[PDB]
């Protein structure tokens, strides 16, 4: 197969970065191109919070309020003017891409400002968190706001989680969420051999920016394969096509 | 307060149209001004499909395939390759802003084409459906694609649900999906007294386009008040302020 042909075929753009955690083999097509990462950012945001907040403390509470409410928050919507623990807050973010849960998680971290420098400290001078959800989705191929290359964002998912500074309990919490998230069944999950497991977090933005990042797990393999697939179209209101992600997933997984 | 002073207080554009379906009294403000409708239109599409499917046949199933899946489908994301009843579809979209659902419903009608002939048949040549869910969220103060105006949208809801050809069951079914959803809690629901039952549907687009349409029930009245508030800011990335919606619903309501 060929990723290049996939672009002619689908008239989209492909940003790929696969890093085997075992071999250390890196497959990449356009991994140094900037694309809108979209809601996939919530892996980074909640991995960071897990760095500071111990698992024995995820029972803690935060009071959700009116100003904390944003469009598209399936669960947190039922908590307006109420409390909720961090665990439940982080599950909403990952299981449902709840926006109220992500923004609250960001504020607890100290704001976009903090998330940003942590990236820097992590040694990531590419990812550019500038806005909160839902605004981070208004992508413009002219701007850099809320963008990242596949190799940059790809390494960050690695350095934060795989070879992370997280605990073993937090790490396994996150991964469970990402494993049971039914939102990516028509993307990567739909393209990796039946046997492989995927801990994912997808997204979509303007310009038909459909993405999916996941920690894939081959047969008999213990170390996943970090797989960041970022894609996009030439036009603002173009409809994306998950098939392209599913197909890009299998062209690349052939190498692993 | 005054609608002209809240635009100052929040630096936004308020568009209002409240219709007292009993006396016929109207309260307007920038009623002829095009505002993006966003998901408020999910109330139109479901209403339309409920004019051609008697309640006793909402249990008719339709298959959901990978192909049907789109971003933000909290419910329908779990039906990849599963059948689902018409009733379930409506609930999904009406209660969760599920887009895979809103699009299934649009498909069941005969497409935006049918939806469109109907709006013309209702005497609505203002509402401008062009794109689908999600893309219809990408508002452009320049474009007129997927826009309506306070009065046009208000009246269309009136001719459709409020005293329109849906059946008793079908009208209670839809109004219940609107009364019981927890997403307009901070919007119109906030402003009017708890004596006022509120059945609504919200939406949010670019340029902080936070809208909210409802059929508000004054304490001691079975006749509803069609309240249509559409608002927005000048910049593509601004943050919305539901307070603006609440306050507006509070003042506009003083006049009824």
């Amino acid at each position: 197969k060929e990723l290049n042909d996939l672009e002619k075929k689908y008239n989209a753009h492909i940003g790929v970065y696969a890093l085997d955690t075992k071999s250390g083999k890196e497959v990449k097509f356009n991994s140094d191109k900037r694309f809108a990462y979209a809601s996939t950012s919530k892996a980074i945001n909640s991995a960071i919070l897990l760095e500071q907040v111990p698992y024995n403390k995820l029972n803690k509470k935060v009071h959700i309020n009116k100003d904390d409410i944003v469009a598209y928050s399936p669960i947190l919507e039922k908590y307006v003017g109420k409390d909720i623990t961090l665990k439940a807050l982080i599950e909403a973010s990952m299981t449902y891409s709840d926006n109220t849960a992500n923004n609250k998680i960001i504020k607890e971290i100290g704001g976009i400002k903090k998330v940003k420098q942590r990236l820097k400290e992590l040694g990531d001078k590419v990812t550019n968190p500038v806005r909160y959800e839902i605004e981070l989705n208004y992508y413009s191929p002219k701007s850099k706001k809320d963008t990242s290359t596949p190799a940059a964002f790809g390494k960050t998912l690695n350095k934060l989680i795989a070879n992370g500074k997280l605990s073993k309990e937090n790490k396994k919490f996150l991964l469970d969420l990402m494993l049971n998230n039914k939102s990516g069944d028509t993307l990567i999950k739909d393209g990796v051999p039946k046997d492989y497991k995927v801990a994912d977090k997808s997204g979509q933005s303007t310009y038909a920016s459909r993405n999916d990042v996941a920690f894939v797990y081959p047969k008999g393999q213990s170390e996943p394969i970090v797989l960041v697939i970022f894609t996009n179209k030439d036009n603002k209101s173009d409809k994306p096509n998950d098939k392209l992600i599913s197909e890009t997933a299998k062209s690349v997984m052939k190498e692993f």
